[PDB]
């Protein structure tokens, strides 16, 4: 890949975009969707959003390719779904991996 690691699968998180059409598309397709996240160690970072930018990138990059070959067809919609859940889970796993950096 280049140096990334699938952290965990989120257990159908239940979250809000702020939208309706997005909210629903997650909770109708989340079973098919990438609901895990790939990352580097937080060990060469200090902030969430930029690690998270790498994180959601490699997540979706692997998945979009692989899942397509397995049979799938995401859209800029399914993307903005994935991209949301995966970014909030990337940021949240940074919090987890940071707790584990400190190891509390």
């Amino acid at each position: 890949l280049g140096g990334y690691m699938l952290g965990s699968a989120m257990s159908r998180p239940m979250m809000h975009f702020g939208n309706d059409w997005e909210d629903r598309y997650y909770r109708e397709n989340m079973n098919r969707y990438p609901n895990q996240v790939y990352y580097r160690p937080v060990d060469q970072y200090n902030n969430q959003n930029n690690f998270v930018h790498d994180c959601v990138n490699i997540t979706i990059k692997q998945h979009t390719v692989t899942t397509t070959t397995k049979g799938e067809n995401f859209t800029e919609t399914d993307i903005k779904i994935m991209e949301r859940v995966v970014e909030q889970m990337c940021t949240t796993q940074y919090q987890k991996e940071s707790q584990a950096y400190y190891d509390g």
